[PDB]
Parts: structure tokens; sequence; C-alpha cells
């Protein structure tokens, strides 16, 4: 019967789509930290300094 | 006579193909809700917030 294969290949299709989704979720995590830090650090740099009074 | 079996196995073949179809219809239902909700919710999250006036 044709049905048998249709079932089995569906199982595969789901699994592949899961793996594909995963990499984006993971990568978004990696980028989150890197981005946030870069902004903070850059801000502190511009904002700060010393001045010679006399 | 050969005809007798040909009939009987057809009955089976139909039934199996029905069961196979069913799982896809069912699964599409399950996914429908989950997808729709995920979109709505995510949208409201980004769109909303509070601001301190003074």
């Amino acid at each position: 019967a044709i049905g048998i294969g249709t079932l089995i290949i569906f199982i595969a299709m789901v699994l592949v789509a899961a793996v594909a989704a995963a990499v984006l979720i993971n990568t978004s995590g990696f980028l989150q930290q890197k981005a946030m830090a870069t902004g903070k650090e850059s801000t502190e740099q511009v904002a700060s300094g010393l001045q010679v009074i006399r």
C-alpha cells in the first residue's frame, strides 16, 4: 500500500524542519549577547574621561 | 479463481490509504492552532510597553 511510505517520509520531513529551525534559535542566542555587549561597551567609552584642573 | 483475492486486497488497500491520509489531516489541525497563537502572541509582545513621563 502507498500509505505506508507516505507516513514514513512525513516523519523525516518533520525532523529535518526541526533541525533547520534549531540552528536559527541557537544562532539568535549567540548573537544576542555579542550585540548587547558591543552597545554597552561602546557607550561607556564615549561617555567617560578625565580633565586636568591645574 | 483469481478475481476473489483481487477484490479482497483492494478493500484493504483503500482502508490503509484512508488511515494514512487521516494522520496528515489531524496533524494539520494540531499545527494550525499552535502556529496562529505563536504569531499573535509574539506580535503583541513587541508592539506594547510603558513610558515614564516624569
